């Protein structure tokens, strides 16, 4: 994992991409929105697991560091999926492609409406950056590995080293991206921090949706079942 | 402002660096925390409005849109003032230079303990990284223009459009430090990342935080009423 080269990196990260879903409704019959994205998150989850144990480094990592990192970062990687798969859509979320939502149908549950409106402006960032797609498994692979790793004994230490290694392993990764494109050196820094920067806000629209789901998620347990 | 060098761009934040508050308590007297916390954080804020109008940029945005950045950073502004304060005292938090608390005593409030070790492991993090004041100064700066950029007329994109301008000279000025510390390019591209990243926990803690205080807050008004 250490010893990949950018390459080899970006090449891992397309490979492991997990699969767009469909959300479970009958097409022919007239159009519960909570539950609709309830049951497609909850399949999105298994995926997720299946990508997390393809990201190299991760399976490094013991299991209960495993499952507090995606117990940390889950939320934030469905988001960051749906706003990628929502940019060439302006104004709406492609949840599914059979389930593309505005605005507007998001005001049918109390406190929704503003999370998607978030969603969607992250989206709009998204555009206006030109986001690529390889660009993107980098940061969606730097929330499992960062979101959960300043909240963790000498295995905890190594373990702590090993993801801050692999971490500068997908920043040279994402610089190495810049500079194939032919962007200047001042011109990569500035996109990079651009990039990290709305890392900050994915998480804010996470701890808004937890809070959401709460006041109604998968367990430790469920996790831990999943991914052992 | 956007004119400044990175040399002015640090001086001009290092000049505009608010003072330490000690907190209202009669030390004579024998040793409640949260209102102790609370008074402290009160009169932190007047002092906080002084230092983002001195931040190169922020004055250059309307009124409106000031006010909105320092409702969405203002707790996390806060918290990473905190965090730098304790750097240089493990397991405690120098809230002020009279008031340094450890874990134990967040305990005394429910709920409170869990955002004391989150802080705690912060300046640990920020211990490990060795973080040099003039990096903490930039990194507090990035906070107040990017934290509500995303949650935001013609005038609003030009506003958004200054702020990432802003965001790119602050990129560039850390760029600058770490290069005339001696690191190595790739050094200077992963350590950038290191520090925006540890922003998204900040958010987090952030998060938390409010979930707290609104369990039991500067309103728009104030804060205009401030800042106006
Ligand atoms: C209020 C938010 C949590 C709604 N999110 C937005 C992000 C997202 C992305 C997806 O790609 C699929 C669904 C969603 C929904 C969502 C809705 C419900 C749950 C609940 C999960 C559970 O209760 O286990 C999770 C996410
Ligand atoms: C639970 C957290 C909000 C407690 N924080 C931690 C960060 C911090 C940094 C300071 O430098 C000073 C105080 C604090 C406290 C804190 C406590 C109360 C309030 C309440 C403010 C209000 O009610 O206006 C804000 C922050």
């Amino acid at each position: 994992a250490l010893s990949l080269t950018a390459d080899q990196m970006v090449s891992a990260l397309l490979d492991a991409e997990p699969p767009i879903l469909y959300s479970e409704y009958d097409p022919t019959r007239p159009f519960s929105m909570m539950g609709l994205l309830t049951n497609l998150a909850d399949r999105e989850l298994v995926h997720m697991i299946n990508w997390a144990k393809r990201v190299p480094g991760f399976v490094d990592l013991t299991l209960h560091d495993q499952v507090h990192l995606l117990e940390s970062a889950w939320l934030e990687i469905l988001m960051i999926g749906l706003v990628w798969r929502s940019m060439e859509h302006p104004g709406k979320l492609l949840f599914a492609p059979n389930l593309l939502l505005d605005r507007n149908q998001g005001k049918s549950v109390e406190g929704m409406v503003e999370i998607f409106d978030m969603l969607l402006a992250t989206s709009s960032r998204f555009r206006m950056m030109n986001l690529q797609g390889e660009e993107f498994v980098c940061l969606k692979s730097i929330i499992l590995l960062n979101s959960g790793v300043y909240t963790f004994t000498l295995k905890s230490l190594e373990e702590k080293d090993h993801i801050h290694r692999v971490l500068d392993k997908i920043t040279d990764t994402l610089i190495h991206l810049m500079a194939k494109a032919g962007l200047t050196l001042q011109q990569q820094h500035q996109r990079l921090a651009q990039l990290l920067l709305i890392l900050s806000h994915i998480r804010h629209m996470s701890n808004k949706g937890m809070e959401h789901l709460y006041s109604m998620v998968p367990s430790y347990d469920l996790l831990l079942e999943m991914l052992d």
